[PDB]
């Protein structure tokens, strides 16, 4: 017979895809792959996530997760809050008053919603609301989550008994560190510290080996390119193109920094805050004793300076004493992830600005399919394929999903607000608004990784973007013209929803205390 | 002074198109959905059931209808004279000659029998061990069948036993056998009595339209006029009001699948010498395949066949054959099918259900569930009398995809049977396998797993995982068409082969545990029926 198999694996960077890489095949693989990351020596400004962090990697590694969070600054994430995405006006962190008196606030809630006679809560709250029976928002009326949030409370008890669902803030330099040092002292993982000089490809096309600059050949059967925009490997060693989708998302730089935070004076979100601006947005992301902070901008409508002084106002910083980070983001693609013995990961792999912090969810998700797509030396043109497929559509799902907050935005204040609106919808995201649009729910949840890879956003996302912007159905679901006792059993939802924030407000600890406790 | 309100524009009145099961199914369904808002009548002429009662389903008929009914199990199977399905059997699909009850002797000493349960495949480093089988058998390192190695089910169906323990205990999931025409009878008493759906004995005559091509009426030969504002059409093959009154077209696919006929009767069945199985057989014809389906005292069976084949005096003796009757004093049922679908089900007031929307032949017991599907899809995508196109195509877009799915499945049972000892089935591998079943026929040649499931057990969630990795195994492996080499993960994962070789042992002694404790069917069934 014969022995095809892959004997070496050679990942090209370390940081957040490096080494999740890393420690994640080096479980997946049984100690029957050498595994070797070349990364040579190399702000804080934070990073946030969704809830399946914990149960798609760190539990497939058996870590716990109270033990790397106090390794990361890590702290608690319950939504998204997005802050005068409906209102016009330079950047504040404060939201301005809506011509109703509410706030320019609305959140995007990791918390499940409810159903009656199969139908979402979301579409009991829109018909009352195209009926004229409430003017509540969207958020208030279905999560109790928004209450908790509003309070500053904490997703868990002192005795951390979940109440909520969530998903992390974290220092992402601290969790690269924390699973290099679990990768090579656990997992026999070879870290070479070193600069590639060469990518060395045989007659086929294939990577044989990397040269680094200390003379090192670094033989490997199959390699993961993890080197960043760059994609050191995928682009210009193999050749394939990236596909740049600026013609559906027109950010494509970013500052940050990392700002001190007076927690006993303000307490701590349990939140990331997405601050709209004139030229793009602004995250905040607090971690115990300061938060992270970003703004993400388009250099075709402001200049960095531009940019950084507007980001710099946004918090009364000194741009004389503040150190900032910038970054000039690739927005896209690659046309295939992976091609012959080359597995792009990370940023080598495809971006998207991190409005919806999907970012590390794009790299466990890519290595989760890796190892089921695992292939051995003949690279069954079938496995690569189908790894293909699913990052594409992962891919340009999110990419969707993130076009349509900008395009259903009302604002039209400044040229980048308006440019957003004359960019084009893909097909599949225009089917979805259709469908949202007569009254449909836009692909019900089911509720295992598959499950949630493939129904990933779900209809209380879309409700959560689309009515927090003001989109709403040109007419309530028509059934419910036809249902008063499943109206009736939504009303005691809608109370439930009610009862609920009040408990659990009054019951919670603030975010700043479990914190406290947490981190010691 | 009136609001103005979309609410007040509501269907006021749905009627119905024939009963049977599909007309009496969505007349009880809506009468729970619409809460009594909407006046729900039902058109049917008074008709003598036909020979050869008998109708195999799957597990979820019970969670997705008779308990959104809130009808016990119990109480319904006890008016149909029902009995359990584990699996469909299917027997000599790999082997030549004349159709015959037995299995034939495959070249490995196994007989030639396959199995396509209900049960749950385990799954070990999240891969199931259907791959964990494949992998050995494509290692020489087992011999075994893959319906034996990882279903407890084969054992207890092999002896036999009934799904549930005589204190109704269950040990493995399962669906139903049944009359058909006593369900739908039990279902007409069901909704006329305790829902105030009105049933109409009487044939209808002509279909009134308006100048916008939409249904107003019924005239019944009575001379009663039902009026009405959203249409149900129950009324079969013929399709008296989509293809009809609408005409819209109906897509043969007589190109993916060559059956369209069967004929049919019900046979006397000694249960105290034979017991009863609790599984469905497919039994291979050389012109088709014919269905076993027991119920007490009694197996419902059919010869399904393509008459460019096979002459129906042929096919009704080789059906004879099969049995031992005597084709000059056996009552039959000839039926002719129309395979396919209609280009559209629902054409502005005029919504298809069942054989009037679509059929194939029930190799794999999918006509009872094509109908509650179509009805769940129906109440959610609910109009009032504006009849917003997008409801419309997005119901449309849901029984097309169900369908064609459905289709796809049926049409491989054909294209990777080895036979090629009769015009029939050489001719199969002449058809076209369509694009979709291509691309899971790739994959499961390349070792992955075709449509992983979602569940470690919603109608949604099932609606759009119907036919998923387990069924694709039992179909493709029962036949002989195994991947092109294993899983290639599973070469660096000694620890999950391990864990997986525990998981076999698991179903040979749950099995063994089973047989031994489980009461036979023909017990189970003669406590539920007295």
């Amino acid at each position: 017979h014969m022995d095809n198999r892959i004997k070496t694996v050679v990942i090209l960077g370390g940081g957040t895809a490096g080494w999740m890489t890393a420690a994640y095949l080096g479980k997946a693989l049984q100690n029957t792959v050498k595994i070797v990351v070349l990364e040579a020596p190399t702000i804080g400004v934070g990073e946030a996530t969704i809830p399946n962090l914990q149960r798609a990697f760190f539990d497939y590694l058996g870590i716990p997760e109270e033990e790397w969070m106090r390794e990361c600054n890590a702290s608690y994430k319950m939504a998204i809050k997005f802050i005068n995405w409906r209102t016009p006006g330079e950047g504040s962190p404060d939201p301005r008053t809506l011509d109703d008196g509410h706030t320019d606030t609305f959140h995007h809630p990791f918390g499940l919603l409810p159903s009656a006679d199969q139908i979402p809560l979301s579409h009991y709250w829109a018909a009352k609301r195209l009926q004229g029976e409430t003017d509540e928002n969207f958020d208030e009326a279905c999560f109790a989550d928004t209450a908790i949030m509003n309070a500053k409370k904490a997703p868990r008890f002192l005795d951390m008994r979940r109440a909520t669902n969530y998903a992390w803030h974290f220092d992402a330099s601290k969790v690269a560190a924390f699973l290099r040092n679990f990768a090579v002292t656990k997992q026999a993982v070879e870290h070479v510290e070193d600069e590639m000089t060469e990518v060395l490809t045989d007659e086929r096309g294939f990577i044989t080996a990397l040269r680094t600059k200390s003379g090192r050949i670094l033989q490997g059967d199959l390699f993961v390119d993890c080197s960043g925009f760059r994609g050191l490997l995928i682009n210009k060693a193999m050749e394939e193109p990236f596909i740049d989708m600026s013609d559906h998302l027109l950010c494509n730089s970013a500052v940050a920094t990392a700002v001190p935070h007076d927690d006993e004076k303000n307490g701590v979100e349990p939140y990331t805050s997405s601050i709209a601006m004139e030229a793009g947005w602004t995250w905040k992301i607090p971690m115990l004793g300061r938060f992270g902070s970003g703004h993400v901008y388009s250099d075709h409508f402001a200049t960095q300076d531009e940019a950084t002084l507007a980001f710099s106002k946004l918090w009364g910083l000194d741009p004389d004493n503040t150190e900032f980070n910038h970054v000039r983001f690739r927005v896209g693609r690659n046309r295939r992830a992976w091609v012959r013995n080359c597995v792009s990961v990370g940023l080598a792999s495809c971006f998207v600005e991190p409005l919806e912090s999907t970012g590390i969810y794009f790299i466990y998700a890519a290595i989760h399919m890796l190892a089921k797509h695992f292939p051995d030396k003949t690279f069954d043109k079938v496995l690569v394929d189908r790894f293909n497929r699913e990052i594409e559509e992962m891919f340009d799902d999110t990419r969707d999903f993130l076009q349509a907050h900008y395009y259903f935005s009302p604002r039209v204040d400044t040229p980048f607000w308006r440019a957003n609106k004359e960019l084009k919808l893909a097909d599949s995201i225009k089917d979805k608004v259709e469908t949202y649009r007569a009254g449909l729910p836009v692909n019900l949840p089911v509720t295992n990784f598959e499950a949630e890879f493939r129904n990933f956003w779900t209809n209380s996302n879309y409700y959560c973007i689309f009515a927090g912007l003001g989109l709403m159905p040109r007419n309530p679901l028509p059934a419910l013209a036809y249902k008063p006792q499943s109206i009736a059993e939504a009303e005691l939802l809608f109370a439930d929803v009610k009862r609920k924030g009040d408990t659990l407000v009054e019951s919670l600890p603030s975010t700043y205390d479990l914190l406290r406790q947490l981190h010691g």
